[PDB]
């Protein structure tokens, strides 16, 4: 399919469609704070997006959506398996102080005993298409720890349905995208589970952020759902050092008030936190607040754990019963090759040799090098760094054409590639590993120049 | 009274910023926005519409009076617009000193000589009132008929103010419903159907550089929804209209060769000082069979001179001759203050209150302020026989200045 080129047949049509889309974005809240004023909402720009929804195979979309609940159950169980988590991090700990401080928080939480059984896992699974013209769906990453912008994603779908109508195309191949509703319902469900209507709901978030309008949408809808009863607050880890305390009953206290939910948009793995920020993370973690997500759930989505999960028998540790072989198989077929660099087997040294000699087949990742950069990193890597890196099979994605809409850039025709993101939530119990609500809801396309922007799939 | 609840409800700089911060984010999330001053030709960035932090106190009696009289006020000005002899007489002297008004009246003269080609027209009116101090009486300051918009801004302002009221623990039932934007759209769609050709364009006669572009886009999307994707919309200015608008040999209005069924003006006939090319576009529009929202005669019926003439004894009774319509005449007349034949007007002394202004990049503070109540509506009429298909009041606003910004009433 190259319907985008077929549907946009002049510069006059390009500007008429772009102009409409930009105004639509502002009118429907598909917006971010400007880079110039990340601390201020006085002005806002539209979220960067494709002009039309990028073609995506229907089979691959259906596969990715279908496996998500089982994928969420997997990572929930991984997070709950203390012995597995400590073993996966035993080497990485010695070379990386950020990950050491985080694992020590989890160690301290485990030895004090868990004070709050209810937790909310929030996951995005990312996939690319890999070429065989037929394509297989393969998983690139899993993200737990800080998931947001689901309102941006829905609005992007809605925009694309409008754009499809404008160029005379059927909108039934644009799938429904209501993740933001699940986010809010799940967050509200978590707030009720705390069992104290005077307990605060806290957005653990940066002061300077593009996504502030998105968080405000969650706030308004949470307040509506609680009939004005839920008090909401915003705090960063920097400010949390002074403002968050652990009460003598293990309550989380924000300026002395009980907090019932901490919804993190500050990634535990992604955000390089200083010593004051880690002490706030610790305080949160040792408290009886429902965490969305808990630290153990946040750090379960590292590249090392992604790699370990591909080793035979490892998936079966979390799904031991023959009744769950269908989940194991469905997850396994979305994996491509991943390998660790830690040990001195002959299997690993041959893998390293293969990648040095044939680097176009690989991507080298830390907790990203390509081609001769990859071969050189492998040649010159110190003994210590081996454990903080994994080898992954290189995926060759489907290429299409599309226009990008970005603040203050003329749109033009680019060759582009998509990355499919599938979102969901799981509300669970850490003590007995039961599940109250495990759903897939919401998706996106992230589209880049091949040689990026928000996008949504048009299924074929 | 509830006359300084704003001061009572906002008792620190900390509370002021927490409320302001919430309101600004709410505005962007709900489309209470305008294009930036820096980039009036571009929608890439947008700022929030300037508004009061809380809804300004306004007497319930005065609001109810202004809303109640509106349909009769609309009927009055419709009938004024349709009375060619009255309009020419009101402008006979003014014409000789003012070239802008001369060109406009000459368009109406040329339309009258050719015979009017489209009987259906849509009057869009805002009546402005100030409170006058004695207790307060409601008095009319102005009537506006040639370019009315921003009713979506007004509704959203009401919605914002209901949110702010909840945040400071105040009852929202004294904030009246404000759904003028829906009437605007329904009335505009009604006008488009009355043309009787689903392939006919709907045209926003509008500036290219304007803060209100997002508002017009909202109307576009809702008109397209209401037509089930059938209505084609376009935008054109009078500058661009010189070359792009033509009068067809059957009196069709042609925008780049396509038939136009409705011309909705947001370029004021009295307010916008138009050049010679722009007046020829205005003429083309006016001589065509497009339904005009509003027609030029309706737009120029709302001059200060006509406002003044309407206060002279027996002049209201020209348009409402029957004893049966003396109740309308009396209800309209009690909202008039003194006017005499520019023109002399009696000075009104408005009610003062306190409020905070939210404006892009300026810290809010407590100001002494005065309000001006705007009441909106539409009338879909027939110029040939003077009949009326739809005459409703819908929508209002407060415009609040330092003794400005968008505001909404909190009734007491
Ligand atoms: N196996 C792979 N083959 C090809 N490209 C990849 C592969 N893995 C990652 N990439 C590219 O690199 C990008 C970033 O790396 P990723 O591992 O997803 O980490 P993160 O999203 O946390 O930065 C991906 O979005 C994708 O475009
Ligand atoms: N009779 C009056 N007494 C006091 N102020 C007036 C009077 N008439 C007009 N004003 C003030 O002048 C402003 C603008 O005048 P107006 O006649 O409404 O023209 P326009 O709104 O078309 O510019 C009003 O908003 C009001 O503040
Ligand atoms: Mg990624
Ligand atoms: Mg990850
Ligand atoms: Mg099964
Ligand atoms: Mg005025
Ligand atoms: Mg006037």
């Amino acid at each position: 399919e190259d319907y985008v080129e077929k549907s946009v047949n002049s510069e006059t049509k390009l500007h008429k469609l772009a102009d409409f889309a930009i105004d639509w974005a502002h009118n429907n809240g598909l917006i971010l704070r400007t880079k110039q004023f990340l601390n201020k909402s006085d002005v806002a720009e539209f979220a960067p997006v494709s002009l039309l929804p990028s073609p995506f195979p229907r089979h691959a979309f259906e596969k990715a959506v279908a496996v998500h609940e089982a994928l969420q159950l997997l990572y929930f169980r991984v997070a709950c398996d203390y012995e597995f988590m400590m073993d996966a991090y035993k080497d990485v700990v010695n070379t990386d102080n950020h990950l050491r401080q985080l694992v020590n928080i989890i160690k301290d939480a485990h030895k004090q005993g868990i004070k709050q059984p209810t937790t909310l896992l929030i996951m995005r699974a990312d996939y690319m298409l890999n070429t065989l013209d037929e394509y297989e769906l393969k998983q690139v990453e899993v993200n737990t720890g800080a998931i947001g912008g689901l309102g941006i994603d829905r609005r992007t779908t809605e925009l694309h349905r409008q754009m499809l109508r404008k160029v005379g195309m059927d909108t039934s191949n644009s799938p429904a995208n209501n993740g933001d509703s699940n986010m809010i319902e799940s967050l509200f469900m978590a707030w009720e589970a705390f069992g104290n209507k005077n307990a605060l709901f806290v957005f653990l978030s940066h002061e300077r952020l593009q996504y502030k309008f998105e968080l405000r949408n969650i706030q308004c809808q949470l307040e509506e759902l609680s009939n004005g009863q839920m008090k909401v607050e915003y705090v960063s880890l920097k400010a949390g050092y002074e403002q968050l305390k652990l009460g003598e009953d293990y309550s989380l206290l924000l300026n002395g008030e009980i907090v019932g939910v901490v919804y993190s948009t500050i990634s535990a793995l992604g955000h390089q936190a200083n010593a004051r920020e880690m002490e706030a993370r610790r305080t949160i973690e040792l408290s009886n607040a429902i965490k969305a997500p808990s630290l153990a759930i946040a750090i379960s989505s590292s590249k090392k754990i992604q790699q370990l999960l591909t080793t035979p028998g490892t998936l079966e540790r979390f799904f031991p019963s023959a009744t769950e072989a269908d989940k194991v198989a469905a997850i396994r077929e979305t994996f491509t090759g991943l390998w660790g660099l830690e040990k001195s087997d002959d299997q690993t040294e041959r893998r390293i040799k293969d990648a040095i000699e044939n680097p176009a087949n690989y991507v080298l990742k830390s907790n990203n090098f390509y081609d001769e950069a990859l071969a050189e990193k492998l040649r010159t890597m110190p003994q210590a760094e081996r454990a903080s890196h994994i080898l992954m099979q290189k995926l060759i994605p489907m290429a299409t054409k599309n226009y990008f809409l970005r603040p203050f850039h003329e749109p033009k025709l680019n060759v582009v590639v998509g990355e499919l993101g599938v979102n969901g939530t799981l509300l669970g119990n850490l003590r007995d590993q039961s599940v109250r609500h495990n759903v897939q809801s919401g998706h996106l396309l992230r589209t880049k120049l091949r040689e990026g922007v928000g996008d949504s799939p048009y299924l074929f």
